[PDB]
């Protein structure tokens, strides 16, 4: 009904291996639709490297916590049926479900098999440091816990085209298997980027090609999915992603979302693979990550009007999915840009109440995250969550004019109730900015859903009003 979309990530890295994530999501089903959180992004939830894996460390994608493999039944996040039991309280709570897909590597294979193979450069795996010589990589898959249900289809060596580690002598190299190329076209960083981790599948094989479209399906329908998060993009090659996502489109009647994640601090990097897509997807909006985490460490120095400049957002607010944080860019983690608390509050109001992209919360912010002693936002995040689902509605009017306050409004649209507001912030000493918000609300008086400012601005006869802010912090005013 003309509501807002918000995507949340519910899992952060550092969540508890007790198997009751899934269960978790089954009861906070409710809460989280009554927050105003539309769809769910789930982690992967297929059979990693150990139990303890949050995903990644992908083994059997057909192993979604059923069969006794790597050392365990159920995934670091339960069983399967509790997991289809969560998706079924998502559904029943009007959340829509976007599976977390890993086809850019495998790890964890049953045994290694003699492959051969040559070092290449780092930070150039187009160029070769050594000769071809022969290799023990880990490249085998049995799957044997499975027994074939769902699939007999095994891996080997000949389905992969690079490994990091040769147990044979055992040493870490980026080894590029003899006679088989990196795959193309993917991210030029270190030349070519297609190698990232564990066993790299090449997609120039039609087996493999078939088997992951035939899996993904397979996947879609078990799952009964809204739409996906495809991992790691940028290091697999782009035609097969493109290639992969209208062959999954094809064969679901229900509609699907599907953000990719391609990690790169650059909007034409992005820009040029949504080319290569077609737009048939949208892009985490990996630049505005990074703009606010420029935000969070220089201060108020920080000149407030290039916020969003940059970001995806900016540029194409129609496939981009605009958030904070993630399991990557946690403390310690291996995309670390970490948004302070003091900007965080910021950065929120930024994608949830302006009116381009797909804003999404991250679990560890909402809920915290206890391993770094990082506090749960879940108070702030609300009131903005109420401010996106009941007021951050009809024409937008932005503000970027000065480098500490800025702000923006939303006139409201008359389908939607009391709906119109009025963000305003400062990244350095506070201030007040007379801004326009529709002639039509003259006469109403907007106060803070945040509480960080007591004023109580009245809209004149013109539609304006002046709204207030501290230092180093954000309001967000409406017809309450
Ligand atoms: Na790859
Ligand atoms: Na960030
Ligand atoms: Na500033």
């Amino acid at each position: 009904d003309g509501l807002n979309g918000t995507m949340m990530q519910y899992y952060e890295w550092h969540l508890e291996n007790d198997g009751q994530h899934w269960n978790r999501l089954h009861d906070d089903a409710a809460a989280l639709s009554d927050a105003g959180i539309t769809a769910i992004w789930i982690p992967p939830a297929y059979k990693g490297n150990s139990q303890a894996d949050v995903g990644y460390g992908a083994y059997d994608l057909y192993d979604l916590g059923e069969f006794n493999q790597k050392g365990t039944v159920r995934t670091k996040y339960g069983t399967k049926a509790q997991l289809e039991r969560a998706i079924g309280s998502l559904k029943s709570n009007d959340i829509n479900v976007y599976g977390d897909v890993v086809m850019n590597h495998k790890m964890g294979a049953d045994f290694t098999e003699a492959v051969q193979a040559v070092q290449v450069n780092p930070t150039n795996r187009w160029q070769d440091i050594s000769g071809a010589y022969t290799i023990d990589a880990w490249t085998g898959f049995d799957f044997s816990g499975r027994n074939n249900a769902y699939s007999d289809f095994k891996w080997r060596w000949f389905h992969f085209n690079g490994v990091d580690w040769d147990q044979r002598y055992q040493e870490n190299h980026i080894f590029r298997f003899a006679n088989t190329n990196w795959n193309w076209r993917v991210d030029e960083e270190n030349g070519n980027y297609d190698y990232l981790l564990g066993s790299n599948i090449d997609f120039s094989h039609p087996e493999v090609q078939d088997e992951l479209k035939d899996w993904g399906s397979w996947f879609t329908d078990e799952l009964d999915l809204d739409g996906y998060r495809l991992d790691a993009i940028k290091h697999i090659p782009f035609w097969y992603t493109s290639d992969w996502v209208r062959h999954q489109r094809n064969e679901a009647d229900q509609d699907l979302f599907v953000v990719g994640e391609y990690w790169k601090d650059d909007v034409g990097a992005l820009e040029f693979y949504l080319d290569e897509m077609n737009w048939e997807m949208s892009l985490f909006d990996v630049p505005l990550n990074y703009n606010f985490y420029r935000a969070s460490q220089q201060g108020g120095s920080y000149d407030m009007r290039n916020i969003l400049r940059g970001s995806l957002v900016e540029a194409h607010p129609m496939h981009a999915v605009t958030f904070v944080d993630n399991h990557d860019t946690q403390p310690g983690e291996s995309l670390e840009s970490w948004v302070a608390d003091w900007f965080k509050p910021l950065a929120y109001a930024t994608i949830l109440t302006r009116e381009g992209g797909y804003p999404n919360v991250f679990y560890g912010d909402y809920y915290g995250i206890p391993n770094d002693n990082i506090s749960a936002k879940k108070d702030m995040i609300d009131e903005l969550l109420d401010a996106r689902q009941n007021y951050a509605y009809g024409t937008q009017h932005d503000y970027f004019d000065h480098w500490d306050v800025v702000g923006w409004t939303r006139e409201g649209s008359s389908s939607r109730p009391n709906s119109g507001l009025a963000t305003i912030m400062s990244n350095g000493p506070g201030g007040s900015k007379w801004m326009y918000v529709g002639r039509q609300n003259a006469g109403q008086t907007w106060t803070d859903l945040t509480g960080n400012n007591g004023a109580s601005v009245t809209i004149n006869g013109d539609g304006w009003g002046e709204f207030f802010t501290n230092g180093g912090s954000v309001s967000v005013y409406v017809n309450q």
